[PDB]
């Protein structure tokens, strides 16, 4: 038993991390097949760039691409939105089955923080409703990727770009399109009002239940509206009937009805946690999707 | 910026995970060079085993050892304490530079949870003072390892064995010796009274400081004794003058004296956190060593 913030095993992505330098700018890139995806501000030197005039003045030989102790030779470059696909002369032998995928807020993905093309650490994140992530990134970590793994296949969904002034982060998917109203430019931009992910907090409460944490339950129940009218008050995000659908097998395995656990989340929101924790946490924790909980509380592996 | 519970990148260990079956018992093993280290209860079928009479009745051919889609042939077996070194005829090509190391309580290590030899997830842990870890393990996860990584070298320090009745876990180092008063046997055993790791909580407070969380600081200071006499009250573990030494570069980079942050931790312990968080947490968090914080708040990589 037990319940941790678990990342995906990071080995498949490590073999795809490379160093990309251009001028006095160095960041991380993603080497899949014979293409090295990196952020596009690497061609910069950031207040108000026209990226189309910057890329047209570049040539192949401006991009230093370091795959460890091996320089990679670029043979063509193109900008798809806010990413650079530099296609090179070696296809990466550790390329794995993969997919580029665009996630929805609430969904969670492992992040492989990188510097100079060397993985530094791995941690789990969630796409906040306001299209930010709260991770750990220093100068030199751009081009780090975020990703889930489904059996043997690697769904890249995130590439780090920039830190907003509240210490949150913003980045694209791998087709190059920013999540949210964020632009790769040193102009005032701000995350937006964030909300809590109601469907993940209930999952997590189910994750407590499977693990002997039952202090926050009750006899009570209520209806989806009556609770969503309290979800709004405490800045949680609306619960749909389609959310309840996805919280079924959890409610199956534990025999606690979704509307009852909502009623229990009510209780908790309106009363706080009065000097206790759930799952080692004194806060309500919305970065565990329903599919996370059943991965972890039931042990699916990957190979 | 930002501050997450970051695991080590898990790629080096993945290439060392194998499946070991014996009878109707299957668990994980660690394939380094031509030796497959696994727990020794795999020879079991658990109330009161003499493991020396169990191993002597075994033969090489009883150990099914599955390295994915390749059966590995054991050619000799030996029990070093609570582990089985089954030496096999193939030396693992993904063996990396490694060390077997025995950690001290307070120290933290990445854990690569495995089932059927397939890594399931990776998370960071700390060796609790009572020689337990709080991780995430289901039936079939024994022989998972815990580990730090120093440049290119992999210090294995943990192998999962058993869950205690409070949902905590206990396991050995890789020489086979249990951390603490725990035995690989289905007899009543209990973790012991746990304490909080005072030197890690101050590190974490320093980790808040570097990141714009200054609400818990103050002008005050006090002496090491006067605070350790409160550390006892709130079940924290004694702070030494050698701990203060290790909390130096943090106190260097931020210009906050160690005795002042102690004074600030006092304040917090005696008053609680009155409706705020530090680093996204409403609790005081002792699973970040001083060397963690500077790894993360300064970006050391690995290759
Ligand atoms: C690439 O490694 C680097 C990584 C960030 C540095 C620290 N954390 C990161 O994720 N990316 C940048 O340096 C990025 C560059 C672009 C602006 C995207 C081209 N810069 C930033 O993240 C900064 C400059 N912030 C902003 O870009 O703008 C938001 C803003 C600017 C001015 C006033 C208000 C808001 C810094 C926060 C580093
Ligand atoms: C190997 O995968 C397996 C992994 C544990 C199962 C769930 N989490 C784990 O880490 N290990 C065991 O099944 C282990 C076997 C030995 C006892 C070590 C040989 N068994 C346990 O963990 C159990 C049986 N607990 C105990 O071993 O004993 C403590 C105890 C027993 C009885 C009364 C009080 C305390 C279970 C908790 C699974």
């Amino acid at each position: 038993s037990g319940f941790r913030k678990m990342a995906f095993p990071s080995g498949k992505v490590e073999g795809c991390m490379v160093q990309v330098t251009c001028g006095t700018t160095t960041l991380n890139g993603l080497w899949l097949d014979d293409v090295v995806y990196c952020p596009r501000h690497v061609i910069c030197t950031m207040l108000n760039p026209n990226y189309e005039d910057l890329l047209i003045r570049k040539s192949n030989h401006n991009f230093l691409v370091q795959a460890g102790n091996v320089q990679l030779r670029v043979i063509g470059h193109s900008m798809q939105n806010c990413v650079l696909k530099l296609k090179v002369d070696t296809a990466n032998p550790k390329t794995p089955k993969y997919k580029f995928v665009r996630i929805q807020p609430g969904q969670t993905f492992s992040v492989l923080a990188c510097y100079n093309g060397s993985p530094s650490g791995v941690y789990q994140c969630a796409m906040r409703p306001n299209f930010t992530i709260k991770g750990s990134f220093l100068n030199g970590s751009c081009g780090s990727v975020g990703f889930n793994i489904d059996y043997d296949c690697v769904s890249f969904c995130y590439m780090h770009h920039m830190e907003l002034p509240t210490g949150v982060h913003a980045g694209t998917d791998l087709a190059g399109n920013f999540y949210g109203p964020f632009v790769d430019r040193q102009t005032a931009q701000a995350a937006g009002t964030d909300t809590t992910i109601t469907v993940n907090v209930l999952a997590w409460l189910y994750a407590a239940v499977i693990n002997g944490d039952r202090w926050f339950l009750n006899r009570f129940t209520t209806t989806l509206n009556d609770f969503n009218l309290v979800a709004m008050k405490y800045n949680y995000e609306p619960l749909t009937q389609d959310h309840v659908d996805i919280l079924g097998p959890l409610s199956a395995q534990t025999g606690i009805a979704v509307l009852d656990m909502c009623a229990s989340l009510k209780e908790l929101l309106q009363n706080g946690m009065n000097g206790r924790t759930i799952l080692g946490s004194a806060l309500l924790e919305d970065e565990f999707t329903p599919f996370d909980v059943v991965r972890q509380c039931s042990g699916v592996t990957f190979q």
